């Protein structure tokens, strides 16, 4: 899966620019908002997903919100290459370890 640069099946979402997290949990929703100082993006996401992040936290653009395997296409629009070789190269010697 990560040598072939696939989409995972359970994939995290990782957040696109800057912001503090502002959480709101409906009875059938759960959005996040991610808020910066200029405009904000929203993600919608299942129920019973789980968090990385406490409310009111600074998370850097494309880290990972919920747990699972990330996406290594949308964290390179984010973060640029280097971060995307981080994330591949230890992902890999975590099977092998």
């Amino acid at each position: 899966e990560l040598f072939e640069a696939r989409r995972p099946k359970a994939k995290a979402v990782i957040s696109e620019i800057d912001g503090v997290v502002r959480i709101e949990e409906t009875e059938e929703k759960l959005s996040v908002f991610v808020e910066s100082e200029g405009f904000s993006k929203e993600y919608k996401l299942p129920k019973e997903a789980r968090l990385l992040v406490k409310d009111g936290d600074y998370v850097e653009a494309g880290q990972p919100l919920t747990r699972g395997a990330i996406d290594p296409h949308q964290l390179l629009e984010a973060k640029g290459p280097e971060a995307v070789e981080r994330y591949l190269v230890e992902e890999i010697q975590k099977v092998y370890r």
